[PDB]
């Protein structure tokens, strides 16, 4: 049965490679606390350097779970409540309009009027304050999902604020040690560029992520396949974990709201398990992601959940997804582009094989 994950991954995940152009693969499958590395191709093409278990991949949006993390840790250590307001720890925003937003409503994309990205002139730290001094309400507060990197980002730069570290050191001195993630990096050390992939675009030219206003807490971690299969082991089983970081840990675990069959949690992406490859496909579809959506009070609570997440750069595509019930989790990062669908869609026929 074990001889059988490699093949699964083989049938499920390389024919991607051909079928998109894609250099390099890293998929990882965790079952009953056993971990499972597939490496595809090259982290560099020019450098014929393949993909092993040091190679560094771009996390994109799948940082957003760290960031999550990060809240949860300090909410749980008291630094902060997810009912306060911005104001309380940037005093710059006490008293605007934003400061009518609670931490859950920017850590959940439901202030009601944050878009998916900063506008582009939006660069330095006085133009990020600025934009948030200057901002109004549209949608009632709390009521409609825009998924949202501003949104996310203001609250990853409050929980910083609220532990009295920039943001980077949170997670680099606090969070991944307590993971116990020995390559998981906000800024990639001069001694670690050897193993940082090139990520390819769609004319296979390579590219890094640029540095951009609040990136670090929407889409600026950086990983290897162990440590992420590390990070799914943490979320299936916390109970090896200090209570500071398993406290964190089920606090992203917690559903906040509804839009249909897709349960919003702290970062996490949560579903009644088993879920329908529909369902799944559905929670990263153009309505949801790119629209706003009034959200649900949860109805239905699950009483077996999954979780997920996609993340995308320029030149980089991940997706993690775990399943608690079956003791089971996947980790894919690819150094370009993928469709979301391939990647979950790959990930359910290789879940649903192995666990029964
Ligand atoms: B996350 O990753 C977010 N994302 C972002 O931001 C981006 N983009 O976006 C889109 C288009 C939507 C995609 O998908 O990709 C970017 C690019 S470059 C950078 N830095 N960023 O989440 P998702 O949704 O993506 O998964």
């Amino acid at each position: 049965k074990d001889q059988e994950i490699k093949k699964l991954v083989d049938q499920n995940f390389k024919p991607l490679l051909e079928k998109y152009d894609v250099p390099g693969m890293a998929v990882g499958v965790i079952q009953n606390n056993k971990k499972y590395e597939m490496y595809y191709g090259l982290q560099s093409v020019q450098d014929k350097k393949a993909v092993n278990s040091n190679t560094i991949f771009e996390l994109g949006s799948v940082s957003k779970l760290f960031t999550a993390t990060a809240g949860g840790y300090a909410k749980n250590k008291g630094k902060i409540s997810f009912d306060d307001t911005p104001g309380k720890y940037w005093k710059e925003l006490k008293n605007t309009p934003i400061d009518q937003v609670n931490l859950l409503q920017l850590a959940t994309y439901t202030s009601g009027n944050l878009a998916l990205q900063f506008p582009d002139e939006v660069q330095t730290d006085q133009q990020v304050l600025t934009f948030f001094k200057d901002w109004k309400p549209k949608n009632p507060i709390g009521e409609y999902r825009q998924y949202s990197n501003p949104s996310i980002g203001l609250f990853g730069k409050v929980v910083a604020l609220s532990m009295n570290k920039p943001f980077d050191q949170v997670l680099e001195k606090t969070i991944f040690p307590a993971l116990g993630l020995k390559h998981s990096y906000v800024n990639v050390p001069k001694t670690q560029m050897q193993n940082y992939a090139f990520g390819y675009n769609q004319e296979n030219q390579p590219i890094r992520v640029n540095p951009g206003p609040l990136d670090a807490p929407a889409y600026g971690v950086k990983s290897t396949l162990p440590d992420m299969l590390s990070f799914i082991h943490a979320n299936l089983n916390p109970q090896k974990y200090p209570t500071d970081i398993q406290r964190a840990i089920n606090e992203t675990h917690q559903g906040r709201y509804q839009v249909n069959t897709m349960y919003q949690a702290l970062g996490w992406e949560e579903f009644s398990y088993p879920a329908t490859l529909q369902t799944l496909l559905d929670s990263n579809s153009e309505q949801i992601v790119m629209k706003p959506n009034k959200v649900t009070a949860i109805s239905k609570e699950p009483s077996v959940k999954m979780y997920h997440k996609t993340g995308s750069t320029s030149g980089f595509g991940t997706y993690v997804v775990f399943i608690p019930k079956e003791n089971i989790g996947l980790v894919m990062l690819t150094n370009k582009r993928i469709p979301n669908e391939e990647r979950i869609k790959a990930a359910y026929v290789v879940l649903n094989a192995i666990k029964k």
